[PDB]
């Protein structure tokens, strides 16, 4: 028989991934549009592939249960061959590495703050010394275990605060996230590409200090699949020709800074 489609895990995250809007029903992969579904179609035409795209189905990024080791999210759909490849805002990390591949990045981001205008408020710091203003993460994300696993003593205590308000303070989306900056005394420690969209979206809303560290966004895979290194050649060759820079200025495109 014909070449079998490929599976494709991917995650609600505008503007990234989301559903398209539209006057009759739409089925399948013509659901979704954004960023990553634009990536998935030039690595598809480039490789020379079918797909079919499915939300990871617990919803998560991916993170380690501390008791047993098992991941969660698109990190466990790939761990387990549920599928193919996973193309996401998915941020490469050392302990993510140890268990699926990455193709090289095709953005780069760190961590930052998501607040509100007119407070004195101007880093982690200021979050990190007092309990007032509620600060936290997307449960299950790279940020969220950042927090978790970093001897710095600024986001040691950052982690304390959230861990013991995980109920509160840990969110089940970025979307949520945004909802608890404005609804509430609450600062989401967010990645700072998608701060960027929020921000220029939403003029009541600003990032607060810098990046608080640095890495990249890259296409995830089973161990050992060879689609991991025909991805990084793709990445490179739409990074050169200027692709990746207009797929961004499209997605990312108020308000005044
Ligand atoms: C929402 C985001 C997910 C993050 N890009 C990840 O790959 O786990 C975060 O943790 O801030």
């Amino acid at each position: 028989g014909s070449n079998r489609s490929l599976i494709v895990t991917t995650i609600l995250e505008e503007p990234y991934v989301l559903f398209k809007k539209s006057d009759k029903p739409l089925y399948g992969n013509d659901r979704f549009e954004g960023y990553c579904i634009d990536l998935l179609r030039e690595l598809s035409t480039i490789l020379g592939f079918t797909y079919e795209i499915r939300l990871v189905e617990d919803g998560k990024y991916g993170a380690q249960d501390d008791v047993n080791g098992q991941w969660n999210g698109m990190v466990r759909e790939l761990i387990d061959h549920k599928a193919d490849l996973a193309v996401a805002p998915l941020t490469i990390t050392y302990v993510r590495e140890k268990v699926i591949d990455f193709s090289k990045p095709f953005m780069t981001l760190g961590i930052s703050i998501l607040y509100r205008k007119g407070t004195p408020i101007d880093s982690a710091d200021d979050l990190a010394k007092q309990t007032k203003i509620e600060y936290g993460a997307v449960e299950d994300g790279s940020t969220m275990t950042f927090f978790k696993k970093s001897k710095i003593s600024t986001y040691d205590k950052m982690w304390a605060f959230m861990s013991s308000r995980r109920q509160s303070v840990l969110v089940k989306s970025s979307e949520e996230g945004i909802q608890r900056v404005l609804t509430s005394d609450y600062a989401l420690l967010m990645e700072s590409t998608t701060i960027e969209f929020v921000t220029q979206r939403n003029c009541n809303l600003t990032q607060i200090g810098g990046l608080i560290d640095s890495k990249g966004y890259g296409v995830g895979t089973p161990m050992g699949s060879p689609y991991r290194d025909k991805i990084t050649i793709a990445i490179l060759q739409l990074q050169e020709e200027g692709k990746l820079h207009m797929m961004k200025e499209k997605w990312w495109r108020g308000c005044p800074e």
